[PDB]
């Protein structure tokens, strides 16, 4: 009943949740076995238009916008500041 913990969103995942987790391409989603995630790379496409601030990139996966955020920032927009 071990949980996962997902760095990305600063959160822990019990068994059986899924969630996304980004890369700079692409997408992958994420179930927790626990501590482990087992993870699928999706094909993501571009969002027409990126509400992603300070770099991030905006990739779209089930018509919904993820934001691969640079480096200082964070949240669903790199709207929260690191620092």
């Amino acid at each position: 009943s071990e949980k996962c913990f997902e760095p990305q969103l600063l959160r822990f995942f019990h068994k059986n949740e899924i969630w996304y987790r980004t890369e700079q391409a692409a997408v992958a989603r994420c179930q927790c076995k626990g501590p482990d995630a087992h993870c699928q790379r999706l094909a993501s496409q571009a969002c027409r238009t990126n509400p992603c601030l300070h770099g991030g990139r905006c990739l779209e996966v089930e018509g919904h916008r993820l934001c691969h955020c640079p480096v200082g920032y964070t949240g669903p927009f790199c709207d929260v500041d690191t620092a």
